[PDB]
């Protein structure tokens, strides 16, 4: 399983890249929007980081507000010519789709998002998108289930589609966990989601009972 | 999973092969009849549209009044003799099961279609017909239900078919996850279906969510 | 279970009334547009056409525009005190179950619309609304599946809810029988929906050999 | 359980009367055919054979050609007349669900037949049909499973219907004891089905084994 | 649950009814046969040993030869006149279902045995039989499965029928736990079957650590 | 999936050998009866039909009065050598294990028949029979269930073993699905079992929506 | 759910009655060998502790060496005399199910111990046996499962037996509440599995949480 | 599956051997004594018939009063060298799993017998035991289940082990149906166990229709 | 699967070594303590024990009060150079996961402990540690359920992860053939759970009949 750093701030990625190794970053206009830097400024940043990194996807969504697929296909290919580790994010929208076939044919790798079903995330992965992130957290908070996303992992596996399934919107490890039980390829977490998921109390419970089992030990 | 436009319309078809990469067409005598042109005016603009592209199939059903073998034989034969592209598509009933037969004996690809139930599913397995059309829609509509798919294919795989399975009458993108998760080789879809499919709500309200943010970002 | 009529047309809602024993009638500002009459058109014609009848529910959606649960309760006391059939149609928004509770406080009717999951339809139930109407139809159209439906029934029972639930935005006589499956008190539906689930081709071919053996027997 | 002899033929009626305790007659247009008595000779012996006997419903088919539901009322109210055993036998189609309910409101108990789907089976619960006659045997002979009947016993309990189930089209006495496990009121099935469903092979080894005993026994 | 002895031997049904609190007997031409004694003789005891007796079911087979219902009841009806806890076990075969319908008419009580289907289970319960017997080691022996026996047990109970099963043939105490996870009422096994039933080696290795126990304290 | 053609009647095998590719014929005592046509004068017949026919398996069962293995071994030695399709039909009993162990060490194809449960399934498989016949219909018709065909495919499979199981007394489409389902090998049923299997109505309601619209159509 | 104390100690009797309201206490010989105290001694504490506590009961096991029915009914009427609390332990054997039923009709209450299978169980309830102990812990140690203990419970219940169920051999609080979700009435543990069972380490995890809050707040 | 006959008697090892094909032989302590031969003459007589015979297994118990794994071994060295085809069953105790190492570290094939638990029968796979004899009809008698023999299977499978599995204590062909249907490689049942094994009364039901159709053709 | 002795006692260990073939041995301070003898001088001893043998892994906890992943990689390098059989234990926590990736990059073998969800057992198998030991005991004696432990096994199969899992804190042979049956790689339990895990009171039970019928031989 891959952990991607779903951030912008790169206090965070560099961290969770020597610690954690974390095998990518994704981020959203959302998150570039609370680095507090500008987006261009956040690109540089990302571009120059891993400079020679390779295997390091950096998906980067462009401008949500382009509805032509010719108009995200000049956009992702500005941004894509930035750096070789950027991975251009399109929605998953009549000409999102149009304009991520495009990109695939060209070569450029594209992260189809926002994909909420497994009818959204089976034509992204009929144009050979490199990257599908389907999102959990989101429909949950609005008290719907997501026992779709074993769905899409296993069409994707009846179908042998090369498409890397993104799980998205993940808060706690739990969603972590079941992502991993249903073959997902990459998960995509908050630095602090990835921190918790890796502590429990029952590791503090026992490090107390061995703390003091080594006090009374010579 | 291959995405069949159950269409006899030629914009939609030119459409639907240049932005979402059909992969072949599936027309009926109720299609042709919507089309308002002749029959063999449609055929005709379809063997020129694809006279080139390989590995395009293109469904056309025979004279529904014939009831010999040999009469929807001789019919389905020159029908063929138009284009490379087009596959007989033959209903399965008696004597079209016996004319399927000898026409895959001819090597004319043929397509039973009208296949409510496993049984029927299964002798134009036996017989060698390139596809075999089980229809859905049809059988929800009078109030049944339709998981006689998931046993067509798990019997065409037990079996060793090559008979590609095409899941007709879908009318909702749910349609056409059921027939994937199942694992049907090919669904055959109107234009609608398909674009309403790649369409989801929590896609606008997300989008809406990433312009509101890109919008307060420098 | 009753059997609402999703129509806006008379002609339809007194053949349903007289032949099927609709038991209701549900409207929605799509159904009255395309009544090509007037909007209070329509509803003095439904007034009149049900003026003594009894327990004959007509929801009826006030302004789509409103925003604010005081301007919702002031345009649907008005459209309520147009019959003692009409059921006031409030969405689940906010605003819409703020409203939906001065209304059913003042004891009119309200029926909380467009409901899509289960945590939605909690709310119109803690607030005592007549009618609650989870849609099925939208959500599949987007390639999502809708049992959901069955927790919404469990929940209701559960926790001894008066609430009527109306599956709404049914297309085939399957998901009529889904409902009915589940437990759904109400299944709203077009007058084409209900005729075809009245119909099955095995009672056609089965009145084809009653017909050949009568006219065999003196 | 109910055990209603599907026949025409007052030797095997007679029979199973006395000497299986059946509750009840069904007939169709195809057993009057094959009695080779002319229609309304069948139904004299029938009503004189039972004039006295209480609960012993009679179910009779009106002409099978009759398309208008006023035809269909004007000729089961005439056969009603004739004894007060007959069950008015009505195929499930508009014009037979019409003319169904105008019987019952006079008080002409009425057997909705050939029903094939869940959805076909609740309308004749909701205008109050005697009995609804769901077929198994036609659907399987093309290959069809029947476990809708399943569901239409639980609709019918879930919404406390009084329409009493008959199973049809019973081959065997595994379909017997299928409708028995689900939950049917009645089941009819011809002589021979009863026959063999009450002898097992397993019943005379072991009659063979204590035959022996017996005999080597004072 | 009821435990009645299937034995012929008098020391077996003496010593369980003291001891084990057997509610009833059943016995076989075979069970007869390995007495040694004399039918009639058989007959005699069992009639003193529990002349006063109340609610002590004796059953006692029939002549196996028997062929006509006339014969199996003037048979039965004299086997009957010799005790009231004696119950006339007929064969579940065309003359032995007639003959127990109106042996019960009669006011004789009946146990239909050699059922081996739920079919051949039903009738007995339709002409009020006391009780039916499906038998489970002989079918095992040949390699059959036997959970009809639930089948029974659930179409009975959905029925509301009086008739009591006796679960018969059966060999060990995980069949006597199988018939009560079912429901069956009585369940009817060998003085053998029913000792080791009672016995399990982890209470003899549990008696032993008790034992030491006790021995290792004042 | 082989359909083998349960008819000892020659226009019906030659037919359904033309028509429907039978992949073999199977014969007992009471189809050469109903044959009309003496034994050895049906097995001349067949032998010259099929004279250099290769690969079709023609079952021909010996004399079922036959009780030592020695003589069911000189007469299926004398069948067998009047052509090379035929196939010795023996039943699973001793004398019938021990003659078909025989045969088929002598290279004489067999077929062990009446099997009834996968125990007695299992030995013909122990001793390399090229075919065995489990029942089916004959069960059914006493009320037993026959989900013992799964574990026979399932067994057969765990184990490797190349005996080819014949699902056999098949009346139905519905119960050659379920052979095909669990994976048995061939499924041999009547010339009107197969006929049947390949119609469904909603072929017939389909043809003429397409039949009405090829009308309305130049 | 019912706490007994699995225990001989009266520290841990008098806390566990004081702070966790246990409502009863079981011994074993191992229990009284481990008190250090003679078995009299225990004895003559255990009554004047609870002299007049009612519904506290005290299963006390007799001696273990008893092995005629009449020897063990000798011994537990003596020790039943010592106090009106005491309930006389008797093991699952042919002399002690003889016992427990003489012990039971003279209304002296009594636990039949080390039952170790559901046919063991339903004897002890058969006789009116006023506590059945079926033991977990012992079972598992030698690699068996226990879903043993649900069909005991459901059996119980099934045939409305009075006998009481005390799970017996618990070793920790998930063994307590698999006991509890089956529906075992009673659960006798050790004094050190009852606190355990009630201490988690997010409690503590949390307590840490919440003492670092307050400690931040005026 | 492998058929081993868990007898003593030589006449019913020579019978099985020539006409079940048994593949081994299995016996204990209990069988040599019902014999009614010494056990060294049963020993000559099992080396002599199977003298020459490869491939053939004959499991012989040692001392079961051994209680030292050098005794078990001295004793089980001597046995073996008495004849090829011995394997030495040893029970699975602390110093018969001890014993049973070093028979299998000298080359003496070993069959740990007595084994009611996956935990019992693990060690012997981990020291490399040829064969393991888990037991089902004993622990039934007591009234236990035996689907402890699936776990086996599966952990035997999915550690890749060599140890046979030998399903001992088989008592009728259903349970021979059960160790097929979990994937046991042996099965060791007494010579009637078999017999009634490969018989069914739909047989002989079956045989008597075909003799009566035989006899009423030329 | 592999049996690691979770014991600091060097009479166990060689013990276990040498008699049940255990493939490792697991310690933690609060083991060490109960040894009496000093750490460093435990761990000279198992170094000398085993100072040849190669593929027996011995883990060893560094000291539990380190919390700098650079003191504890410090002070499990110098543990680590004491014996090639050592594996460095470390707590799941982020020092203990940061200090594990360091150790594995040096060459360190090393088993991440502590470790009681699914998502703490995925970062150390992200990290290439040798070991992963999710424990049982702890979360039940708390009243906790371990099928997360499945979940372990299944995630770590389905990424192709070669940690190996040491399912730890095992109280009983039920829950080591729990382990097996989920696929675990490594059991650790202590001496006396090993030594009940291959003994049954069915084996004594078993043991003593065989005892009998040997003394009662010739």
């Amino acid at each position: 399983m891959k952990y991607f750093l779903d951030s912008a701030i790169l206090e965070e990625i560099r961290y969770a890249y020597e610690n954690w190794a974390i095998d990518g970053v994704t981020t959203n206009p959302r998150h570039i929007m609370n680095s507090g830097k500008p987006f261009l400024t956040v690109l540089d940043e990302f571009a120059s980081e891993f400079k020679g990194v390779e295997n390091f996807p950096i998906s980067v969504e462009i401008n949500p507000h382009l509805d032509n697929a010719k108009d995200m296909v000049e956009e992702g290919t500005k941004i894509a010519k930035l750096s070789s580790n950027f991975v251009i994010k399109i929605p998953c929208t009549e000409p999102g789709l149009i304009a991520a076939k495009e990109f695939e044919k060209q070569g450029i790798s594209t992260n189809v998002t926002l994909v909420f079903s497994p009818s959204q995330a089976l034509q992204p992965a009929r144009i050979g998108a490199k990257f599908v992130s389907p999102f959990v957290g989101w429909k949950e908070n609005s008290g719907d289930d997501t026992t779709y996303i074993q769905d899409i992992v296993n069409i994707y596996k009846n179908y042998n589609y090369n498409t890397e399934i993104i799980v998205a919107a993940l808060r706690n490890g739990k969603q972590i966990v079941d992502a991993a039980k249903a073959g997902a390829h990459i998960v995509t977490c908050g630095f602090d989601v990835y921190k918790e998921s890796f502590q429990h109390a029952f590791t503090d419970y026992g490090l107390n009972k061995f703390r003091n089992a080594w006090d009374n030990t010579v």
